[PDB]
């Protein structure tokens, strides 16, 4: 089997993309952030507090025929900006992109942070990282592509996040006329349940690249490019008056500059994100300060290739008894 479904910006910025899912039956269409840096399906519900619902599609499992409660479990996340959720759990029919999966965990929430409350686009996340980090207790469940892997004509998901523009998540198959040249592939860890790699480095603009080891994880739920502090202050001293701000929480940069290419190593090969993908726009609305794409990781503790990076390549997330990741340009 194989499915496409199309993914979709969800503001004028990329900051997010939202991908259709169906659950249950009848289906009910819920918009998803597919995120390979998380591993739990949870969706706003016909259980979450009403407060904290504005304006999201809720699952209502009492209305699917084939949703069934898993008894006696539980889940709750924190992301690596501070959010959360929690609630039970149903199994259920999920679809994506024409590929179904019978009794698929899909965790309902009782309770979200602000943060999702606040974004009426998101209704809940599709976690595509390592089974080993889903959080449903007592008896962890295997994310989508885990439990589709099987019946998939290749054991692959691909990512091709368009620059304010849609793109697309194939499951089972590589859409050789989706990318141009090779696609390289690359050792990854499982170590700390994430598809983590190791770029051979880095260059900014014209400059000549640098080789140099940066370990990272692919991950398209974080939005911009985490890299480490030397790296991203090579990059921002190419930005007339662009200065790391404390007080905003990262580089700013003039919204009058023109901003330079980065490119990323991988392997022998080399992917170049074009400076428009890296201006995130006025901090706040009207000002002439603009927020950066890449960010120094220093406070995270890892290097993250979110999206500001992903959307510049075709990914390949090569599931295999070995896993491996795969970058093309495009």
């Amino acid at each position: 089997s194989t499915g496409s479904a199309t993914t979709t910006p969800i503001d004028s910025l990329d900051d997010a993309y939202i991908t259709p899912v169906q659950i249950g039956t009848p289906a009910q269409t819920l918009n998803l952030d597919f995120d390979t840096g998380s591993s739990d399906l949870w969706v706003f519900s016909s259980e979450t507090t009403a407060s904290e619902v504005d304006g999201q599609t809720i699952y209502t499992p009492s209305k699917s025929t084939t949703a069934k409660l898993l008894s006696g479990a539980t889940w709750s996340i924190s992301y690596g900006d501070g959010s959360s959720s929690s609630g039970d759990v149903y199994t259920d029919t999920v679809s994506v992109g024409g590929l179904t999966v019978t009794g698929q965990a899909v965790e309902s929430a009782k309770k979200v942070s602000s943060s999702f409350t606040e974004d009426s686009t998101i209704d809940g996340l599709l976690g595509l990282a390592f089974s080993t980090l889903n959080t449903v207790s007592p008896t962890q469940q295997k994310t989508f592509f885990d439990n589709a892997k099987a019946s998939l004509d290749s054991p692959v998901f691909t990512a091709d996040l368009g620059y304010h523009a849609p793109g697309t998540y194939n499951f089972g198959f590589i859409d050789t006329t989706a990318y141009t040249g090779s696609i390289t592939y690359t050792a990854v860890s499982t170590k700390q349940g994430f598809w983590e790699w190791t770029s051979t480095g880095y260059a900014v603009g014209s400059g000549t690249f640098k080789s140099t080891s940066i370990d990272g994880i692919a991950d398209t739920g974080t939005t911009l490019l985490y890299l480490p502090a030397t790296v991203v202050s090579a990059y921002w001293a190419q930005v007339s008056g662009a200065k790391s701000s404390s007080s905003v929480g990262g580089y700013v940069f003039p919204c009058s500059a023109t901003l330079p290419s980065f490119t990323f190593g991988v392997g022998s090969a080399r992917i170049v994100i074009p400076g428009d993908y890296i201006d995130f726009g006025p901090i706040s609305t009207g000002s002439s300060s603009c927020f950066g794409g890449i960010q120094s990781s220093a406070g995270i503790g890892i290097n993250i290739f979110g999206d500001v990076a992903l959307k510049a390549a075709f990914v390949v997330f090569n599931g295999a008894t070995t896993p491996t990741l795969g970058f093309a340009s495009k």
